C-alpha cells in the first residue's frame, strides 16, 4: 500500500466562512449582506479570507461578474489588492470602471489592517494594470485607464550597454527578461496603438521592425516575438484594408514624414502591407500608365505590341536625348516601355553573344595577339554602359542599400571578368605580336585566360535572365520556392563537403605511393580526362576530382585498380570507394530530397505573397527617372497633407475597431450565477 | 509557491452544460409556480 | 437596372395566422390557447396553416420541444402527418412518447377534413418511422418503437435476378437505390443490433461484409457504404472493448454457433476486432505456451534460448514421432516451438542451397547426364516434404481457401520448378550418357535448362523469408507498406509497358533494315550483351531489350549509329531514343516516387492494426496440430457455452450502451424558448 497526506499545509477553512464563500459563489445577495452585517458586530469571519483554490470573495464575485455583490463587498472595506488586474484580465467593463471609481472615495483611517493574504497572486508583481489590459487587448479598459494619465516605460535598445541594464541583466536575468517582454506585449497591442500614437502605420513597422530584430538577438523567446512582429504586420494590413475609396489610399500611399508610405514598408518587409489587392491595383495602374485596359486585351494583340515596341529598342532612347519634351520622347519615360525596352537590350545582348561564337566572324585563329573583331568592337559599348549603370546604382540609393539586393555580386562578377578579359586583349595585342601557331602555345597565356573568363562572363549573361521572372505571373513563386531551396541546398552541401574533404584525404593517403608519370601511360595523359582512365586518387586534387565526378557516375571502376598485385590494398581502396558512393548516393541525396520536398510545403501557402511583393520591388525600380536610357545608351552624353493623412487614418482606425468588435466554461457559469442570482431575489422579494 | 502558481494557471486554462442550464431553468419555473 | 420578383407563388399568410404562428413561436401558452379555443367558434385561423419556411404550428412546437403548447395543440385535433418524422428527427423522447401516445385516444368522425397542406414533407415518403429511428440511432426512440409491433422489410441478395428487383430497378432505380441504402442504414445502427439481435457481434460482422460488398458491387454509393462498414466494424470492437474479466474475454472468443469467433472474425476481414489488447494479450499467452514471462527477459537470454532451440531442429520432431506422449515430445505442439523449428528448417534449406554451389562438391562438370551429388540425394527429402506440405494444405481448408493466401503462387511456382529440374535431371541421367565438353553442348541441353530452373527456384526459395517479418516487431508495417506500394508500383507498370511497347515498335521500323549477321561483326557476337554494343533495334525483342537496359545506363549511345552515312535517320533515331529517355527517366520515375509517397502518408496510421492482424493471422496457423512437423520430417510414416455467451453479451451491451450514453443553434433556441415561455406564464400570473 501507499499512505496518502497532504504534504504542504493549506490552512481548513472555519463553517461561517466556507458558507460566506459558498453564498458569494451562489449569488444570494441577502446572505451575503447578512454575513458582512453580523462580521463587524461578532467578528466571526475574515471577510478577506481565501479558499484552496486561491480566490477570494471579491476575486469570486468578478469572475462571476455580479456588480451588485461586487459594490457590496466593496461597501464593508474588504481587501482590493490586485483584484483591478483580475478584472481586467477578465475583460469586464463594469467591474473596471467600479474598481477605478470606488478607491477613491470614502477613505477613512488608512485601510483596516490585514495580515498575511498578500502572498499569493496569480498576476505576476512587475505587472501594472495598464500594461496587463494592453496585454489583454480590450479597448474600453485601455481609453478609461488612458484617461486617467497613465504611462509605460521605455524599452532600451537591443544592443545598449549602459550600467543599469547591464546591472540588471546580471542581478536578475529572467525578471529582465520578462519585464521586457511584458513592455513590447503591452506596446504591440492593436488598440494601444490605435489609441496612443498619431501614425499608427508607422508605428506598427517600427514595432514589426523591432520584434523581429529582438526575435532575431534573443533566442529563447524568438516564438512570441515573431508572434508579435505578425501581429503588428497583420494590424498594419488590417488598417490599410479598411478603406473606402481611392483618394483615401492615394492620400495614405503619398503621406510624407512620390510613394513614400509603400517605400517605407518595403525597406521594413511588409509583405502583407505591400501585398494588399487595393495597393497592388494601385501599383498596376501605375505601372501600365500609357496602356489603358491592358488585362482587358486578348493574348495575341499583346504579345503583338510587346513585339513592335522591343524591336523598336533603337529609336525611342535616341528620341528621348534629342527631344525629351516631345510627343515621342515622353513614352519612354513610362514604366512598361521601360522594362521592355531594358529586356529587349539584354535579348539583344545575348543575341550578339550567341553570334559572337560562330565561324562567320571568327578568322585566323593562329595569331598569338588578335586585333578585336568588329563584333567585339560592337559589344564594348555594351560592356561599357553595363559598367556605367552599375557604377551608377553603386552612388545612388548609398553603398549600403547596393549590397542587400543579393542579385548585384553576379553583376560585379561580370563587370570584373569583363575588365579581366578587356585588360588580357589590350596586352595581347599590345606586346604578343606574332602569328605562333596554337598547338605551342603556353599554358599561361592571357589570350586563352581571356576567352575562359569571356566564357564564364557570357554564362552569367545567359544566367542574368533568372531575376526577369517576377514579372510573368506563372515563373515568380516557382523561383520563390528555388530561392529557399537554394539555401536549404547550401545547408546539404556544408555537409556534403566535410564528406567529400575526408573520403578525398583517405584515398589520397592510401593511394598516393602508386603515382605514374605521364610518360608511361599510354596517349601522353595523366588524369581521370583520358580516354583510359589514368591514376585517379594520386593527388589530392586529383582525388578531390575524382570523388566529385563519381557521384554522377563518370568515373569507372578500374581506377582502384594498381599496377601490382596487391590485393588488400586494392580491396581496401575498393570497400573505401564504396562506402563513399553508398553514402553519397544513397543517404545524402535522398535527405536532400527529403529536406527541399518538406521546404516547399512550407513555401506554397506564403508563395503568393512573396512574389507579389518582390513583383512590386521591382516594378518601382523603374518608377523613378534615373535610368532611363537603355545599357547601350545610357553613357551617352504643405500640412495638408499631414491633415488628410491625419483625417483618413482616423477613419481607418474608426473602420477597424468596429471590424475587430464584429468578429468557454467562463461564459455558462456567467448564466448559472445570473440564473441563482434571479432565483434568490425572486424567492427572497416573494 | 511554483505548485500554487501551477495550480492557479492549471485553473485558469457539451451537452451535459446546457442540461444544466435546463434544469436551472425548470427547478427555478416550479418553485416559481408552486409559490405563486 | 435588373428587376426581381417572387417567381413561384408562396401564398403570404393572414394577420391572425401570422400572430397564431408568432405566439406559437414565442412560447406564449395563453394566447395560443384563446386563438385555439376562437379558432371553432369564428373559423378565423386555419390551424393547420404552413409558414414561409414550411413549418407547421405542430413542427414549430416540436423544433422548440414546448411539450405543453405540443399536447395542447393536439388536443384541437390539428393536422399530424409525420410530425413523428420530425420528432424522431429531432431526437425528443417526450415527444415521441406523446405522438406515440396521443393517436390513439379521442379519435370521432375520422378526422376534420383538410386540403392542400400535404405536398411539403422534408422526409422523403419512402420513410417510416422505425427506419428513420434507426438512422437517428437514439435508443429510447428506437425501444419505444420496437415495443409497438414494428418490423423492417429485408433486402434481398446483391445479385438477385428475380422479377420483382428488376422490375423495380427498370420502372425507378434511385427510389431502388434510396430505399435499399435507407434499409442498410436502419439496418447497421449500433442500437438496432444491440436490441433486435441475439448475436450482435456475428450479426455486425456479417452486416459489416455485406456493407463492404455492395460498396464494391455499388459504384455510385461506395462511400456511405464504406462508412457503415467502418460503423458496424467499430460497435463490433466497442462491444468487445467492453469486457472486465479474462473468463467473459475467453467466453466470447471461444463461442460456437478452439477460438471459433476469431476465425470468424478473420474470415470476415474485422481487423478492428482482431487488433484489440486484450484479445492480443490472450493471443499472447497461448502464442507462449511453455515460456512463461518471455517480455521479461533480457534480450541476451532471450536470443540464447532461441539459438539453443533452432539449432536442436533434427531432435525434437523424431522424438514427437517415437514418442508424442512422452515429456520430451510434447515441448514440439506449443506453436513457438513450432515456428522456430520450422524457421530453423527454412534456414538449414537455404544454408545447404548456399553449400550446393561450392567446389568442394562440383566436380567433373564435362559429364552430359551427372548423377546428383550427394548434397543433391540429401536436398531431395526437403523438396519432397515441401510439396507433401502443399499438397497436405491444399487438401486441407479446401481449394476455395487455399488460393486467397497469395503466398501459395510462388510455393506452386517453386514446386513445378524442382520437378522441371528433377524430371530434367533424370531424363539427362537416364538417355543422355556421355562425357562430351561443355563448350560444344546444344544450346536446348536439358542438364542447363534444369540448372536454370534450379537457380531460378533457389532465388524464389531464398526470398520466400520475407512472410516470416510479421513475427518481428519493426518489419511487419515496412512489409505491409511494401504491399501497397507494389500494387502502386504496378499500377505504374501498366502505362510503362505501354509506352514501351510503343517506343519499342517505332525503334524497331526504323532500324530493322540495317540487321548485321555475326559473322561480320566482331568476335562472332550479336546484341546488346557484347564487349562493344551490336545492333539494339534490329528485332522486336532486341529493341524491347535495349530499351529496358536504357533506364539503367547500360546502353550506350553508339548503337544508333548505322554503318551507312545516313545522318538524317541517325538524327530521327537518336530524337526517339532521346524522347524515350527523356519520359521514362524525368516524368515516369518521379510520378512513381510521388505516388508511392502519397501512399505511405496513408498507410502509416493503419500500418499497426494491419500488422497486428497479420501476426494473428500467422500465430494461429501454428495453433493447430496439421503440420507439427517440419519439412524434412513431415513424409515420415452443450448449452450452458450459449447461456454463458448470451450473459457476457448481455451485460457487454448494457456496458456499451451506457458508454455510448456517456460519450449548436437548435439548443440556444430551447434556452430561448423556455425563457420565454417562463416570463409569458409569470406575466400571466401576476
Ligand atoms: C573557375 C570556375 C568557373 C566556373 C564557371 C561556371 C560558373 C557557374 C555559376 C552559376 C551560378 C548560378 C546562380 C543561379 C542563381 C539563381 C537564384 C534563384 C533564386 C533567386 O531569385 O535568388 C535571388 C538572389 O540571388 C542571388 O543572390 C544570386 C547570387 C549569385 C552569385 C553568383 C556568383 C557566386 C533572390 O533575390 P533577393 O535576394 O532579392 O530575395 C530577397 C527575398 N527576401
Ligand atoms: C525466365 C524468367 C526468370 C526470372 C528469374 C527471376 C525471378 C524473380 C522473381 C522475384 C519475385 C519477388 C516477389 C517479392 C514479393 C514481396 C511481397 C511483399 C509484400 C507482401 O507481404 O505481400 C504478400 C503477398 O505476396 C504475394 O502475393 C507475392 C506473390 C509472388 C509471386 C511470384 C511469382 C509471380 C501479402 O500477403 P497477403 O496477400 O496475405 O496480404 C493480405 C492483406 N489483406
Ligand atoms: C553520414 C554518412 C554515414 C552514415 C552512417 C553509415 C551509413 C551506411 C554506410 C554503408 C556502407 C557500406 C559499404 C559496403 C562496401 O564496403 O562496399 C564496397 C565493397 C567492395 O569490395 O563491398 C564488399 O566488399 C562487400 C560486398 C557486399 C556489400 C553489401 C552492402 C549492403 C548494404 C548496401 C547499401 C546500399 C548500397
Ligand atoms: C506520357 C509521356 C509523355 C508526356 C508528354 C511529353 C513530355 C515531354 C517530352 C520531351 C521530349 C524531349 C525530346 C528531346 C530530344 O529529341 O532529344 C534528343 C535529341 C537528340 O538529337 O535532341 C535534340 O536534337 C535537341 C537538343 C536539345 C534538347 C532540349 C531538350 C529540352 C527539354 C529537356 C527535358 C529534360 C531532359
Ligand atoms: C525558352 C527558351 C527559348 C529560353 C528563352 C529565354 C528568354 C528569351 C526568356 C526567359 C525569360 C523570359 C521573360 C519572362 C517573363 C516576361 C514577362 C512578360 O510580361 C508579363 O509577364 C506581363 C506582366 C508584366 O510583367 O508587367 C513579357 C516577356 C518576358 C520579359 C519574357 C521574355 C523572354 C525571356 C527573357
Ligand atoms: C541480414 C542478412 C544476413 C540476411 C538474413 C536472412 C535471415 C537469416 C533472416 C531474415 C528474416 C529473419 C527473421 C525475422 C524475424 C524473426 C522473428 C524473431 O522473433 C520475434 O520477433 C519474436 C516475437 C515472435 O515472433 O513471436 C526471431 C528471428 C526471426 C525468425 C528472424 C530469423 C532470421 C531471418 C530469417
Ligand atoms: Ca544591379
Ligand atoms: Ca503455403
Ligand atoms: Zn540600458
Ligand atoms: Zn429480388
Amino acid at each position: 500500500r501507499i499512505p496518502l497526506q497532504i504534504v504542504r499545509a493549506e490552512t481548513e477553512l472555519s463553517a461561517e466562512e466556507k458558507a460566506f464563500l459558498n453564498a458569494v459563489e451562489k449569488g444570494d445577495y441577502a446572505t451575503v449582506k447578512q454575513a458582512l452585517q453580523e462580521a463587524e458586530i461578532y467578528y466571526n469571519v475574515n471577510i478577506n479570507c481565501m479558499d484552496p483554490l486561491g480566490r477570494s470573495a471579491l476575486l469570486i464575485a468578478i469572475e462571476n461578474e455580479n456588480l451588485e455583490i461586487m459594490e457590496l463587498l466593496l461597501n464593508h472595506s474588504v481587501y482590493v489588492g490586485d483584484a483591478l488586474l483580475y478584472a481586467i484580465r477578465k475583460e469586464v467593463v463594469g467591474a473596471v470602471e467600479l474598481l477605478l471609481s470606488y478607491r477613491r472615495p470614502s477613505g477613512e483611517k488608512q485601510v483596516p489592517t490585514l495580515m498575511m493574504d498578500t502572498q499569493f497572486s496569480e498576476f505576476t508583481p512587475d505587472i501594472t494594470p495598464i500594461m496587463l489590459a494592453a496585454h489583454t487587448n480590450n479597448y474600453e479598459i485601455i481609453k478609461l485607464l488612458v484617461q486617467k494619465r497613465v504611462t509605460i516605460p521605455r524599452p532600451h535598445q537591443i544592443r545598449c550597454n549602459c550600467v543599469e541594464c547591464v546591472s540588471s541583466s546580471e542581478v536578475d536575468s529572467l525578471r529582465h527578461s520578462r519585464s521586457r517582454l511584458n513592455i513590447y506585449k503591452a506596446l504591440a497591442s492593436p488598440s494601444l496603438i490605435a489609441l496612443s500614437s498619431e501614425d499608427p502605420i508607422l508605428t506598427a513597422f517600427r514595432l514589426g521592425w523591432e520584434l523581429k530584430e529582438l526575435s532575431k538577438v534573443e533566442n529563447e523567446f524568438k516564438a512570441e516575438y515573431e508572434e508579435l512582429s505578425q501581429q503588428c504586420k497583420l494590424f498594419a494590413k488590417d488598417l490599410l484594408d479598411q478603406a473606402r475609396s481611392s483618394r483615401e489610399l492615394e492620400i495614405i500611399l503619398n503621406h510624407r514624414d512620390d510613394l513614400a508610405k509603400l517605400k517605407v514598408a518595403i525597406k521594413y518587409h511588409q509583405k502583407e502591407f505591400v501585398a494588399q489587392p487595393n495597393c497592388q491595383q494601385l501599383l498596376a495602374t501605375l505601372w501600365y500608365d500609357g496602356f489603358p485596359g491592358w488585362r482587358r486585351k486578348h493574348w495575341v494583340v499583346k504579345l503583338l505590341t510587346c513585339m513592335t515596341i522591343g524591336f523598336l529598342f533603337p529609336m525611342l532612347s535616341i528620341a528621348y536625348l534629342i527631344s525629351p519634351r516631345s510627343n515621342l520622347g515622353l513614352f519612354i519615360k513610362k514604366p512598361f516601355i521601360k522594362f521592355i525596352c531594358h529586356t529587349a537590350s539584354y535579348l539583344t545582348f545575348l543575341f550578339m553573344l550567341l553570334l559572337a561564337s560562330q565561324h562567320i566572324v571568327r578568322t585566323d585563329l593562329h595569331v598569338q595577339g588578335p586585333p578585336p573583331t568588329v563584333v567585339e568592337w560592337m559589344i564594348l559599348p555594351w560592356v561599357l554602359g553595363f559598367i556605367w549603370g552599375e557604377i551608377k546604382e553603386m552612388w545612388d540609393g548609398g553603398f549600403t542599400e547596393y549590397i542587400h539586393d543579393w542579385w548585384n555580386l553576379m553583376d560585379f562578377a561580370m563587370n570584373s571578368l569583363y575588365l579581366a578579359t578587356i585588360s588580357l586583349k589590350i596586352v595581347a595585342y599590345v606586346k604578343y605580336n606574332g602569328s605562333r601557331p596554337r598547338e605551342e602555345w603556353e599554358m599561361w597565356h592571357p589570350t586563352l585566360i581571356a576567352e575562359a573568363l569571356f566564357a564564364i562572363s557570357n554564362i552569367l549573361s545567359s544566367l542574368r535572365l533568372i531575376s526577369l521572372f517576377t514579372a510573368n505571373s506563372h515563373l515568380g513563386p516557382l523561383q520563390i520556392s528555388l530561392g529557399r531551396m537554394l539555401l536549404d541546398i547550401l545547408k546539404f552541401l556544408f555537409i556534403y563537403c566535410l564528406v567529400l574533404l575526408a573520403f578525398a584525404n583517405g584515398l589520397n593517403q592510401l593511394y598516393f605511393y602508386y603515382e605514374t608519370r605521364a610518360i608511361d601511360e599510354p596517349n601522353n595523359c595523366k588524369g581521370i580526362r583520358c580516354e583510359k582512365q589514368n591514376n585517379a586518387f594520386s593527388t589530392l586534387f586529383e582525388t578531390l576530382q575524382s570523388l566529385f565526378w563519381s557521384v554522377f557516375g563518370l568515373l569507372n571502376l578500374y581506377v582502384t585498380n594498381v599496377k601490382a598485385r596487391h590485393e588488400f590494398t586494392e580491396f581496401v581502396g575498393a570497400t573505401m570507394f564504396g562506402t563513399y558512393n553508398v553514402i553519397s548516393l544513397v543517404v545524402l541525396l535522398n535527405m536532400l530530397i527529403a529536406m527541399m520536398n518538406n521546404s516547399y510545403q512550407l513555401i506554397a501557402d506564403h508563395a503568393d505573397i512573396e512574389w507579389k511583393f518582390a513583383r512590386t520591388k521591382l516594378w518601382m525600380s523603374y518608377f523613378d527617372e534615373g535610368g532611363t536610357l537603355p545599357p547601350p545608351f545610357n553613357i551617352i552624353p504643405s500640412l495638408i497633407q499631414n491633415q488628410h493623412y491625419q483625417e483618413v487614418i482616423r477613419n481607418l482606425v474608426k473602420r477597424y475597431v468596429a471590424a475587430m468588435i464584429r468578429n468557454t466554461e467562463e461564459n455558462f457559469k456567467e448564466l448559472k450565477q445570473d440564473i441563482s442570482s434571479f432565483r434568490y431575489e425572486v424567492l427572497d422579494l416573494l
